[PDB]
């Protein structure tokens, strides 16, 4: 009943809400072709350190983000890493590295992001080409469940905690459309949404890529909206 919605952050902040031990999201809005809309990512403590889920959607919001975590947190980020190609995911990239977080995405993001015209993450992460794949990554697990809302869409898991962030592959139980589906594969997605069941069944709580985390029930919702898309 407390996450912030999209019509209760301006355009250039960024708020944070935690979900469990360890374990934010962080919440920011930006314009586009002309509509305002609401974008989560994560933060996973490290030890002493933060790992980064996704930047918050352009160069001022991911500068806010930084100046969130050092107020509320102040725990360094030193690493990020971005779940698809898009904007809500790499735009802020180059902030975030120099502000000296090494960023890293699956070397399928990095050839997108080229090809866009997007930010490139530095490093790229093997070990995820195939559908079923998973590395672990710090105190986190990526995991790849093939095509979904993009064809290099990773989803992440906090196993200390049962939290599953879905990234834009997830959408939230409110949603009656299924937002930009023009690097979609529309027909893979159910099956995608399955292999995260499947591999994830002790979940907790899943975070879409935009709106309301809640529970398990946002992956078959999910596949829900997609179906109604495709006819
Ligand atoms: N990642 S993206 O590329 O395709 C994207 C971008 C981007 F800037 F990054 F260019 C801009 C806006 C959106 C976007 C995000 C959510 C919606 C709908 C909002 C109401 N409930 C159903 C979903 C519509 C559009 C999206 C997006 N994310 N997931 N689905 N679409
Ligand atoms: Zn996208
Ligand atoms: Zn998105």
């Amino acid at each position: 009943g407390e996450y912030p919605t999209v019509n209760e952050i301006p355009v250039g902040e960024v708020r944070l809400y935690q979900i469990a031990d360890g374990v934010w999201s962080h919440i920011a809005t930006q314009s586009f072709d002309g509509a305002v809309y609401p974008s989560n990512g994560l933060i996973v403590r490290d030890g002493d350190e933060l790992l980064l889920i996704d930047t918050a959607w352009g160069a001022k919001n991911t500068a806010a983000l930084l100046a969130e975590i050092e107020k509320q947190i102040g725990l360094p980020v030193t690493r990020a890493v971005s779940t698809h190609f898009h904007d809500d995911r790499v735009g802020g990239v180059d902030v975030l590295r120099a502000a000296g977080v090494a960023t890293y995405a699956s070397p399928s993001t990095r050839r997108l992001a080229e090809a866009e015209g997007n930010e490139i993450p530095t490093h790229s992460l093997e070990g995820l080409s195939s559908s079923g794949d998973a590395v672990r990554f710090g105190p986190v697990e990526l995991f790849y469940p093939g095509a979904a809302h993009s064809t290099d869409n990773l989803v992440v898991y906090v196993p200390s905690a049962n939290v599953l962030y879905g990234g834009c592959a997830v959408h939230e139980l409110s949603s009656t459309s299924a937002g930009n589906v023009a690097d979609a594969d529309l027909a893979e997605w159910p099956t995608s949404v399955e292999r995260i069941q499947k591999h994830y069944p002790e979940a907790e709580v899943v975070i879409p890529g935009h709106g309301l985390p809640g529970g398990l029930d946002l992956l078959q919702h999910t596949a829900n909206v997609v179906k109604a898309h495709k006819n």
